[PDB]
């Protein structure tokens, strides 16, 4: 398929094996055939499948299950959905100016850039444009956009 990796956290955790049966849980869910959850540090890392599997229908199953799971923020850095920390960048009207840029392209359907936390989530098709033209474009502009992940 196209396996993407979701960054979560978890609050709950009962301790000695609910986790572990959520991770059972989540292989039987849909689309997600990967538990990278480490107890130990706190944090739920996953590969889910976006076009058959979303990020709030596995927060249902997890709230159902009865835990928070909460993404970091960093809901992907994959296919189509991706996010880039953008450095150089520290005005509204830049902001402004970055989301026009990419809003310009084709396949671009939103775009959120996010100063205050310094990344910018976009969301296009990846075979009719790609990273590297979005990252030309800002570098015309002088900002420089690295894949946070």
């Amino acid at each position: 398929m196209a396996p993407q990796k979701c960054f979560l956290q978890i609050k709950g955790m009962t301790c000695a094996s609910c986790v572990s049966n959520i991770e059972r849980n989540l292989q039987k869910e849909a689309g997600v055939l990967s538990v990278l959850v480490a107890l130990m540090a706190g944090k739920a890392e996953i590969k889910y499948d976006p076009e058959v599997i979303q990020p709030l229908e596995i927060a249902q199953f997890i709230q159902d299950l009865g835990f928070e799971a909460a993404v970091m923020e960093d809901y992907a850095g994959s296919d189509g959905n991706i996010e880039l920390t953008i450095t150089g960048m520290t005005c509204a009207s830049c902001v402004h100016n970055i989301e026009s840029k990419l809003t310009r392209t084709n396949g671009i359907t939103y775009a959120s850039v996010a100063l205050a936390t310094s990344k910018a989530l976009v969301k296009f098709d990846p075979e009719i444009i790609g990273p590297r033209d979005i990252i030309k474009i800002i570098e015309e502009i002088g900002f420089h956009a690295s894949l946070a992940q």
